[PDB]
């Protein structure tokens, strides 16, 4: 289609050892891809207007807003209960992947704060 | 919870890097909870007898038996769909967990040999 997604099946034990292994790869820069040095830094209590800026995503900010998405924990929410949030709110397809990517990002490292070990 | 599954949401690139990256964890030896180092060993072939044996389960592979579950790609198969497999036949819980970790780590292995990139 263009980017597809896969809901896989974490058990417990195997769900903080993925979650905090990509938490790290989001905290400390290894991709040049996507800015997601800048996406860590990012406090998730402001909402989601630094992470559309870290992909220079100041047009498709707008579809979040019309979604009522502008705050922590709604992202994530939507993330949860949809995923396809993104391309349910009318983000732009050509950018969906870069968008995606640094989404799931954020999602590990939010999870990974709050990861028991 | 000890071993309850947690569905989450992999994007396609970040599925096979996880999907790899516990393959990875899996097969070289890194765990002295579970001998996953054996397991990646183990052909999938021979059904679930050798996988037993890496965690000494020479009493539990009864449960299997019970179920009818002694073939290759039947467990797998039996995981993919029921997933608490190990719950319903009669395992042991005080090792259910590390039985499952195993059989987890196992399949993300298995997988990861279709797994591209």
């Amino acid at each position: 289609t263009n980017y597809s997604f896969r809901t896989l099946t974490l058990s417990t034990a195997e769900y903080t050892k993925v979650v905090e292994f990509l938490a790290r790869e989001a905290k400390v820069p290894r991709y040049t891809w996507v800015p997601t040095q800048v996406v860590s830094h990012i406090l998730p209590t402001e909402g989601l207007e630094r992470f559309l800026t870290a992909i220079k995503a100041g047009h498709d900010s707008v579809l979040f807003n019309a979604n009522g998405i502008y705050t922590m924990g709604d992202m994530i929410r939507e993330f949860e209960k949809h995923n396809d949030i993104f391309e349910r709110i009318g983000i732009d397809s050509s950018k969906l992947s870069k968008y995606y990517e640094a989404f799931l990002s954020f999602y590990r490292i939010q999870e990974a704060m709050k990861l028991p070990k």
